[PDB]
């Protein structure tokens, strides 16, 4: 469980939870977006989670959602996509990463989310680390919870979202 | 990441037998007895045209077909409704008919284990069931539980692998 996020009432009260279950587990920033059904609307998208504010305003401004790579991995598969330095491979790319690590995102997964009611989101968890390496093995130690966490996330944050 | 390196196995297959053959091992493996992968594409609710993979009995197969089970087995409806585990426990065969349908399970030796829903990116709906022989319930959830982290990350490998066999 799930327990907490279950007798949670409201966004502000489930995002303390989510964040917190992250942080325990060793991720220090987390952000849980969803789409409904048929909607291709990230400018818009219900969106939980401590990235840094003016990251979340910028990311917006900039239409980073045509260019961040998870975005895309996210509409084509079930599977995670690690911030790996290959999946930058446009200029535009490059700069998204650049921006995002300058907000303190470097390291970092993004499960993609998919409802039972057609609901498209992502769960992204960054972690602080000393180094890609060390980034990828803590990642790697914590992944089957992780992989249980984020469909925990999904099933509880749809009926919050667009119920 | 060598956690997830047999699940690579799954996507290096070529055809529907051998997926099916590596997918019932992974499983058998990890502790399963029976398994059944099943996917239908988007907005389909064609559950007797189901793309289906594993060692069910073949006559069970076909008694469900026939008795149009998937009209209620609780089983299938969850999936319709959530992305999270239903375990096979007698609490949720309700109606009369599902306890019937219980029974007939049972007789093809699937008593305890449970199904993990499955949405894809594309639509695709589906379950992957697992069934667990033991004693009892109870030694029966204690396997469940040693392994459920396993078997999330397994439900989704097959179902990514699953989804390209079926339809792409
Ligand atoms: O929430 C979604 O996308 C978003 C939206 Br909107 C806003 C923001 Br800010 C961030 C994301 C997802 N991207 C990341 O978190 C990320 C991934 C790799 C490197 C760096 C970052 N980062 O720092 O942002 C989303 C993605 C796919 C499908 C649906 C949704 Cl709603
Ligand atoms: O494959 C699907 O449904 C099916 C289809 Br067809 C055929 C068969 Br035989 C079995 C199922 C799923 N049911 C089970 O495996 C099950 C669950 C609990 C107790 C006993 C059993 N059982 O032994 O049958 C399915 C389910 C949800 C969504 C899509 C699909 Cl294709």
């Amino acid at each position: 469980g799930f327990l907490e996020l279950e007798r949670s009432s409201g966004k502000l009260e489930w995002s303390a939870i989510l964040q917190k279950m992250a942080s325990d587990l060793g991720f220090s920033k987390i952000l849980f977006g969803l789409l409904p059904k048929d909607s291709q609307d990230y400018e818009n998208a219900f969106i939980v989670g401590n990235y840094p504010a003016a990251w979340r305003e910028h990311y917006d401004r900039a239409g980073y959602a045509r260019v961040d790579p998870t975005v895309s991995h996210c509409t084509q598969s079930v599977l995670p996509i690690f911030w790996e330095p290959s999946i930058y491979q446009t200029r535009k790319q490059h700069e998204f990463f650049e921006e995002a690590s300058a907000a303190g995102l470097v390291y970092g997964l993004t499960m993609p989310l998919h409802g039972a009611r057609g609901e498209l989101g992502a769960l992204s968890l960054s972690v602080e680390a000393e180094n890609r390496a060390e980034a990828n093995r803590f990642m790697e130690s914590v992944l089957p919870t992780l992989w249980m966490l984020k469909d925990y996330a999904l099933q509880s944050g749809a009926g919050l979202a667009f119920e």
